[PDB]
């Protein structure tokens, strides 16, 4: 437990009349989600829940590592906060006030077996594992898309992987600062609607892409290992050595010696190297597009995190739990996608699901209050 | 700063009268490597030296972070501890007292650029990078790979990088304990001779390769997710699951209790799994191969550890000075290979390399005392 992590979760709840008023005046996931961090990952030291004002009938409070925070004292301008999309309530996730600097998002419906640890979401080295991989979703995706594409390069940026993201406060602060025309936009609207900014994504490109700029006053404080203002032969070799590479020539000593000489080897200074020209436009044509934040690709090698989605189809239903069986892998996401029309078949997924569900996570953790 | 590791050193002295004596009787390489842990790796809490009793004249004692101990207090027996060989004494340095549990090992000319984090040797989920890569030390290499050759397979194993390698105490024991005829016979010898057992390649290629045996009593006590002794039917279906892999079928789900029936689904327990054969042993096929030790192949991305040899040919050095310069990776490791006829350009040589190690460690660190 080198860091704090302090996990989030949303739970909606569209069940209660009090939230179907508001929604026509415009699974027990989380249960056996939050039973899993007692199992695989004892670390995380505090959860959050961030609600409407609605409490799960289920949590034992007072547990000082589980609370709730409604959307009344994050939001700001309270005007917006009658909100009933996800990725509105995503754009203020990081005013939570006792947050620690980095905090696992996983939203309701992810359980993990194959226990998880801190150095797999953020090493020191490195340190941002970014898990790489129609109707309302793929027009934020194109749109989130092509506001990433204005700015930043053009490449290629594939889209996450339903894993829990680990998301930095201060870089999300950043990257409001940065496209404050549509937070404000996407905060600003009432439900899902086709000009929106997923939050997960336009922070995992924003992060991948942020360019720091070094100056040459800060290439002369480091770059030579010496005390103070100092550039020695030393140094000057080893500054020579970065730039003409396959070998090392006469040819360069002589040209580094006739650029100082004809500034009017005499002791080379800082403010000679910030002063002339034609050294330091080549100094800093090296050494100065390095990235902002750390960040790393995985490997695709441990936390494959099967997705497989639940249509209504029992076979393929079978076949899905049983193939979230036959690999126990680090994430598991299962999104409903369900058919509303067959309220029988859909009375038999649910009790389905709950034998896949206490097949793994049976016992009744801390979190939740006795029956 | 999560966990201690206490790295170690060696510095053998070839100079003075009272070690020449003594082989008779039968380059400032550490100044420059012990200051490279100032500068990359402020976190490794306390250093040791191995020696026969002879001190550097310039370490600064009293630092309540490097200390001296000597063959005497560590070598089991005190009949073999007038000692020349290397290999000798890498077998007994797990007998330092206030040792922790892991250790670098790095032996004398091992200087390091390229900030060391402790995620860089030995994580939780993995947690041993083992860094893959002719007279004398050639013979105990084809011995070393013949005796881990006869027991643990066959397969490939590769030599290592030259890094400064992380070593367990209890597994380093456990080794020892293996090859008890080979550890005796290094450890009572004199000089480096060709039936020697290298100390880090059997170190890496006996960890790679203990496989744990896991009684059925223990599949029963894990594997089933439940509180005691109950193995009901949502495990027997993670249980068939987990070995008729590509569908799951009817035809198992009858073979199964076929099976359970033959025992003269009614209350599968411990003792009928452990009593019953052809189901145990159908059992412990799958799940009694798994390895006991955890250990991480690197993927040769970070630390590809210059390792760039110093023979006397001065172009040669020039251009192996310079491409240590022109890469700053993590471990770097000059040895010798010196001419001793040249006694003129081996004066060049020495005083060529000093201008190396001080073009990026120049300031005193805190083990020197001051001149
Ligand atoms: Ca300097
Ligand atoms: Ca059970």
């Amino acid at each position: 437990a080198c860091t704090a992590i302090d996990a989030v979760y949303t739970w909606v709840n569209g069940s209660d009349p009090n939230f179907i008023e508001d929604i026509r005046r415009f699974k027990n996931e989380l249960r056996y989600s939050l039973r899993s961090l007692e199992k695989h990952a004892a670390w995380i030291r505090h959860v959050y829940i961030v609600t409407n004002g609605q409490i799960p009938s289920w949590l034992d409070l007072s547990y000082e590592r589980v609370t709730v925070v409604p959307h009344e004292v994050l939001a700001p301008d309270p005007d917006q906060l009658p909100t009933f999309s996800s990725s509105a309530i995503e754009t203020f996730l990081h005013r939570i006030p006792k947050l620690s600097k980095r905090f696992l998002y996983l939203n309701d419906d992810i359980f993990l077996g194959a226990p998880l640890y801190p150095e797999d979401l953020y090493t020191e080295a490195e340190g941002v594992r970014v898990y790489q991989a129609t109707d309302i979703y793929s027009h934020s995706l194109i749109a989130t898309n092509m506001l990433l594409n204005r700015a930043y390069g053009f490449k290629a940026r594939h889209v996450l992987a339903h894993v829990g993201f680990l998301i930095d406060k201060d870089i999300v602060e950043a990257m409001q600062r940065r496209f404050h025309q549509q937070i404000l936009d996407t905060a600003h609207q009432r439900f899902r609607a086709p000009t929106d900014l997923q939050y997960a994504f336009a922070y995992y490109s924003f992060l991948m892409s942020e360019t720091k700029v070094m100056s040459v006053e800060e290439i002369f404080d480091e770059f030579d290992t010496d005390g103070s203002a100092t550039w020695s032969d030393r140094e000057v070799r080893t500054f020579l050595t970065r730039i003409y590479q396959p070998p090392l020539d006469w040819s360069a000593m002589r040209y580094f010696e006739e650029v100082v000489q004809n500034c009017t080897l005499p002791t080379i200074t800082r403010d000679l190297v910030v002063r002339c020209p034609l050294l330091a436009e080549a100094l800093a044509a090296n050494f100065a597009v390095r990235p902002k934040y750390n960040f790393h690709v995985s490997p695709k090698r441990t936390s494959h995190s099967n997705f497989m989605m639940l249509t209504s189809n029992l076979t393929e239903v079978v076949e899905s739990l049983d193939r979230l069986r036959r690999n126990p892998r680090k994430f598991n996401c299962i999104n409903d996608n369900l058919d509303a029309n067959r309220g029988e078949d859909n009375e038999m997924v649910r009790h389905l699901l709950e034998d896949f569900y206490l097949s793994f996570f049976p016992r009744r953790s801390k979190f939740e209050l006795p029956p």
